[PDB]
C-alpha cells in the first residue's frame, strides 16, 4: 500500500495518478488537487514525503516539465491533428517553424485586425497562419467564405480579403458547392469542439508543446506569445 | 557557495533566511517569497532541490510547523508579554487554559456583544478574558473607564457593565486618578502598537503558538477559534 507520508498528503485533497522515477533514491507520485497537477517525493528515509516542485542544477523546473508533458501535452494532441487534417488556407512560408491555426469568419473586424498584427512574423518566415474558414457571423458569411474557397487561389484571395478589411470584391458563385459546404460545416464543428464560438479563435503550441487558445483580438503580450516571440 | 539547484530557486524570487537539518540526508533551506515562508530541500544526489512542504508518517506538515515556529511565532512574542504585564481585568478562572486579551472601550456595542458571545467558554472555565480598558471612542469614555477601574472590584464591575449593555450605574469620581490615567494611556499606546484602533481588538494564541488578532464582532467561526474550540 501507499507510504504513510504520501497517504497523509492524499488526505489534503490530492488524488494520485501514477508513480514515477525521481533522482536521489526518491520515489515520485504524480497527482492532482482539483484541476491542479502536483508532484510528491518520498524521502530516502521513506518516512517523509515532500509535495512541491523539483529543480535541477540547470534551473529547470522538472515537476512543471513533467506535469505539462504527462498532464497537459496529451490534452490537445488530437485537436491539433484534426486542425492539421482540415482544409486550411496557408498564409506564410510552408516551412515556417511556428504554426498558428485560426478559425475566422469573413465578416469579422478582429479577424482582420489580427491578420494585420501578425504580418511582421509571417513576412519574416517565422510563422505560418493556417486559416480554417467558418460562416457563422452574418447571413452572408457562408456564401462569402465559400466564394473565397471557390477562387483560383483561395489562400491569396483570403490574404487580400483580410488586408482590405473585408472590402475586397469577389466573384460570387451561384451557390455553395457541396465540397465548400463540407469544409465550412466540418470547420464549424471542430471550432465548436474546441470550445470557442467567437471568431477569431486562435490555436497554437506553447514552448512546452501544449495546446493554447486565444479568442478575440490578442493584446500585445498574447500576440507575442502566439507568434513564438 | 549555494548549491546550483537552490540558487535556481532563489532566482524564482526567493530569499534565504537560513539552513536547517532535514531527514533522509537532505539539507533544508528556510526562505521567503514576498511575505510567504518557504522550505527548500536539497536531494541526496545533491543535484536537485525541492521547494515545497514535507509531511511525516503521522501526517504532520513539518514545513508548516517550522515556518510558524521560526517565522511567525517570534513575531508577537513580545506583544503577548506586554499585554500580560499590563493592568488587565480578569473575567473567568485564573487557571483557564485559554487566555484571550481584549482592548475595549465602555461605549462599544460590539465589545458588549463579544462579552456575551464568550459566556459559554468563560463560565465553563476553559477561557479567561483579560480586558485592557481604553477610553477612545466617546468624550466620556476616559472618565467611565477610569470609574470602572476606581470601583471596589473593577473586574466584577466591568463584567456587570458589559452584561448590562453599558447601562450599569456607576459611582463617578471627581477626576481620573494619575494611576488610572497611566493605565488608560499605556493601554491605548499598546493597542496602537498592535495596529488596530477599533474596539474591540481581540488578541489570542493559535494552537501553533502564534499571535492572532480579531477586530470588531467575531463571526461564528472566528469566535470558536478565539475560544480555542
Amino acid at each position: 500500500e501507499l507510504p504513510a507520508p504520501v497517504k497523509a498528503i492524499e488526505k489534503q485533497g490530492i488524488t494520485i495518478i501514477k508513480t514515477f522515477d525521481a533522482p536521489g533514491g526518491m520515489k515520485g507520485y504524480l497527482g492532482k488537487y482539483q484541476d491542479m497537477g502536483v508532484t510528491i517525493y518520498l524521502t530516502p528515509d521513506g518516512k517523509h514525503a515532500i509535495s512541491g516542485y523539483m529543480y535541477n542544477e540547470k534551473g529547470e523546473n522538472l515537476s512543471n516539465t513533467l506535469i505539462e508533458k504527462e498532464i497537459y501535452a496529451p490534452a490537445g494532441r488530437e485537436m491539433w491533428q484534426r486542425m492539421e487534417q482540415s482544409h486550411w488556407l496557408l498564409d506564410g512560408k510552408k516551412d515556417a517553424p511556428v504554426i498558428v491555426y485560426v478559425f475566422a469568419d469573413p465578416f469579422c473586424p478582429y479577424c482582420e485586425q489580427f491578420w494585420q498584427q501578425a504580418r511582421p512574423w509571417v513576412d519574416s518566415g517565422k510563422v505560418q497562419l493556417r486559416t480554417l474558414l467558418v460562416g457563422v457571423i452574418k447571413p452572408e458569411s457562408p456564401a462569402t467564405a465559400a466564394a473565397i474557397l471557390a477562387s483560383k487561389d483561395p489562400a491569396k484571395t483570403w490574404q487580400q480579403y483580410e488586408a482590405s478589411g473585408g472590402k475586397l470584391k469577389l466573384n460570387v458563385p451561384a451557390n455553395v458547392s457541396t465540397e465548400q459546404m463540407k469544409v465550412l460545416s466540418d470547420n464549424e464543428k471542430l471550432m465548436d469542439d474546441l470550445g470557442a464560438n467567437v471568431t477569431p479563435a486562435i490555436y497554437y503550441m506553447s514552448k512546452e508543446n501544449t495546446l493554447q487558445q486565444a479568442v478575440g483580438l490578442p493584446d500585445q503580450k498574447t500576440l507575442n506569445i502566439i507568434m513564438g516571440n
